[PDB]
């Protein structure tokens, strides 16, 4: 038993270790997307940059928390990596939908962290994640809920040429 | 036989000059075209900037071979410049097909020197082709890849509307 | 089959992907060590900084991989990531000596990959590798040569006072 | 028939035709003189820098032409180019001679030029070469006619001397 | 046995010590050549601070390979040093000949030492001599190449005017 | 007989060739000193930096009494270097030692050098070897007189730590 353990529950120690293993297959999901773009056959250049860059801060979520578990004192026990889905992603719009599909898992998971974090009455962890998660999924569904509305309202993906006038005109 | 001439076998010296003839071949290629864009009945202007801009940089290729045939104290023959296959290139889409058909041509030729450097055992001759050439060949091959795609994606050249837009939000 | 895929053969196409999974699993496992020095029963500063600066380089090799891949048109497969040997690594000393231990076996995978490369006649692959990774895994392992050599002679693990010095003196 | 054609007779479209081929020849030359004097056997090094540098001009000067030809809206038709006379040059004085002579014959070639634009009455044809080239190929025959004469009365071929000191003091 | 040893050959190591030797025996002859020039009866300043500036590097490649010895965890033997054979060089042109016949020695060694280097199949070697010698070794023939003719055109030594001048016109 | 020569004596010609000889034997043995210490079985790294600095000025008073010795139109006969005593110098402590043995060596040749230097009574050669010599030797005696007692008082080689610690705060 460490010496600066106080008031942590043996229960949520189990529940971190869940939700660190959901980040890095998320920032695992991102990779596979942002080169897939990059194929000649596709050859969208600005969605390689967007989801890559998506990749690299999901991954500093993930490496948040295991900063929180060491200063109450847990233990980090890490599990494997699933790989994706869906090697073939086979379009754009497609692929946003996927993506916002999983977002809001990832939300739906901390919900249920923050309603154990009230029974056992631990007021840092519940302050915490109401504060460095929550405030930032919200912006990111919402985001996404416009590039896929716009896109399915400008006729993608059976027009290509939707695709790519929205490339420039919005991620660049 | 020169004073500087070390490890250089009369067969190679006349490889390069089949190779620096089909440089300097491909060099007056781009020029016809970047100079067929620039006619009233098509005025695609940029095309001009981008194909001559092409046209500089593979004559210094076949300067840069020059300048290497005399370091191992070689000869320079030279050929003579047959002219392009075809005029009028009649399109866009069309032009770049022809143009990815040129390179592939000039990246199979070097595949077989590098062979026939091998068994030589003329090492300086395989690390430079395995520098200079080799890995621009590639990213060039890539980058017409695209652009191939993204034309035909479009529906170019069936609606012209399609060449425009790609001129101003790609090459500008 | 697509159009950019010249001389290159199904079988290096299934070497890679064993190759970049590899590249990914070694990243996988410093990021498990960074943190564990980061508890407060050990609680060596800089080792953290040191060892997590140290999986940013390889993610990037394992990324540069795969922009290989790509540009000779090949596909990507990804498998899953399987989780470190072991999770307590118990001092400083017996920390480097697995890290250590971890790159000679990816070095000894880069060998026989040039070796597999010169069979199929493939220089793109050859020049590649010789260049990007061979001469960074040397000055990797002669820099981990050095510090398992002064732990073992200042007298760690048996003496804490040496780790601690060390790191100061070294690391800062 | 293009839209923007006016006053512009189908007789000097033949003629521009035999002018513009006859400078990429003109280029071409310099290009085998230049390297010629890189050879170790030789080695002035400058005259190397100097005839090179020609080699660009009378490039630009063929694609200004070009520029013309369509704001006039005629057409191109590529031909050929030969090799040039003579591989060996065999020494300094004996180069500028020919070089010399090549100029003139490009000199007389334009004058035949606006004598016939003088009549089919084509005044913006007239103006232009009166302009752009006349004026220029006087300059560049006046410069030539003087290093032949100082390397004669220096005393080259005969004493190598001769030639090098004229290196240095001159084209330095 | 050293634990960094990887794939490294009792052959090679036996090789490198014969090369590293070579080297400080060239650098040790510059250095008596270019205090040759400095005597009174001689009296050619700049060649001085020409050889004397060869010294240094020759040295630095011989130290360059010992940095290379230890990376691979190999040792080091080292012999005794020759004196030079001729210590009067009597004129300038006979010096560089003796100089120019001394690289293509050393030339003549390392491609014997590449292709011993491909047998063993050790990669890191063959893309490292490939890299930072032979690339050097031409340039620097070409370089002596070129003195040597220019002296040999100019009348030297018969007449003592032709070095006086080329000391300044060239090496200044 | 040079034209240049005045009160210099055969005697003493043939006693610089000795001295000279000695230098650069000196300079050849720091550096193999200086990288035994870069082996990975030692790794102490600035040691390296340390002696591998002296090297570079033994050879400059080397170089610099050649300097001297055309000032007074002697001649230079050149003599083969000998090798090292002892290639494996075992430890920290063991080397300074073998090293201050070389100094005192070399001081107590020039001692003699300047005492027979005042029986031909040449006064140039007496003041000069009281400037440019005599007064370094003693501070590099004393410097390396220093380094020595402090590893012997701090219980070097014994405890390895002592040598760690004395590379830091030191030679930083």
């Amino acid at each position: 038993t460490s010496q600066v353990r106080q008031n942590y529950h043996q229960d949520s120690e189990a529940a971190i270790n869940r939700q660190i293993n959901l980040e890095l297959y998320a920032s695992y999901v991102y990779l596979s997307m942002s080169y897939y773009f990059d194929r000649d056959d596709v050859a969208l250049k600005n969605f390689a940059k967007y989801f890559l860059h998506q990749s690299h801060e999901e991954r500093e979520h993930a490496e948040k928390l295991m900063k929180l578990q060491n200063q109450r004192g847990g233990r980090i026990f890490l599990q494997d990596i699933k790989k994706p889905d869906c090697d073939d992603w086979e379009s754009g719009l497609n692929a946003m939908e996927c993506a916002l599909h999983l977002e809001k898992n990832v939300n739906q998971s901390l919900l249920e962290l923050h309603k154990l974090a009230t029974d056992k009455n631990d007021p840092h962890l519940c302050d915490f994640i109401e504060t460095h998660y929550l405030n930032e999924q919200v912006k990111a569904i919402k985001e996404l809920g416009d590039h896929v509305t716009n896109l399915r309202k400008m006729g993608a993906p059976e027009s290509g040429l939707a695709e790519y006038l929205f490339d420039k005109h919005t991620l660049g």
